[PDB]
């Protein structure tokens, strides 16, 4: 099959069904022995736990999907009232990611919408009732960052103090989604560099809060 088809074919033999910890780990421990991603749990799960932790978002939007790690890691975190929706545009991906939150138990915190960010973005407002979002995890496809984020911009879908955490921000890609968020007045940023136990960056995350137009 394909590799997240793999993943998945992984997780539902070996993970314990309805424990988002036990189907994490699962991923984990596949993709790091495949040489795929090497300990995403340490490279980039801990930091989007302590980015959830400190913001506690009710409303999450997430760009992009591939297996449903992300969505899997955030979605476990949010309480009762809370929620993540989850765009994603190849059909495949958006399959196997509802068939991993639905073996971890966790289908209804999460709303999985099938298109182009571009063609469902503008549509939150009106077709699904958003008025802003509390936090945005980009999550996959780097060259839409910019754009993404300026057009939940021209949207009005963000608000002072949404965070932003994108994901695969690693020197020197992404290099006009860097200078546009650090140079403007904007946005508030930290980049997060995780090297594991070695010299060179494993992952690496920019955490973009705004500060209003
Ligand atoms: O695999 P993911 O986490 O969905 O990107
Ligand atoms: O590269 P880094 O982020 O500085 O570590
Ligand atoms: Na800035």
């Amino acid at each position: 099959g394909t590799k997240e088809q793999r993943i998945l074919r992984h997780v539902q033999q070996h993970a314990k069904p309805g424990d988002p910890q036990s189907v994490l780990e699962a991923i984990d421990t596949y993709c790091s022995e495949k040489e795929w991603a090497m300990n995403v749990g340490d490279a980039k799960g801990q930091i989007m736990d302590a980015v959830i932790r400190e913001y506690r978002p009710s409303l999450v939007l997430e760009l992009g999907a591939y297996c449903g790690y992300s969505a899997v890691r955030m979605a476990r975190l949010l309480p009762p009232g809370a929620r993540l929706l989850t765009m994603e545009i190849n059909p495949d991906y958006a399959a196997i990611t509802q068939q991993m939150l639905d073996f971890a138990g966790l289908q209804d915190k999460v709303s999985i919408l099938i298109g182009a960010p571009q063609d469902l973005i503008p549509q939150l407002k009106k077709k699904y009732d958003v008025d802003t979002l509390d936090m945005v995890f980009l999550d996959h496809w780097k060259d839409r960052y910019l754009p993404d984020t300026l057009l939940l911009e021209e949207c009005g879908l963000l608000r002072k103090g949404t965070v932003l955490l994108a994901d695969n921000v690693i020197v020197p890609g992404t290099p006009d989604f860097l200078a546009y968020v650090r140079g403007s007045s904007s946005f508030e940023c930290t980049h997060y560099s995780s090297y594991l136990e070695y010299m060179k960056v494993v992952d690496g995350l920019e955490k973009a809060v705004y500060q209003g137009p």
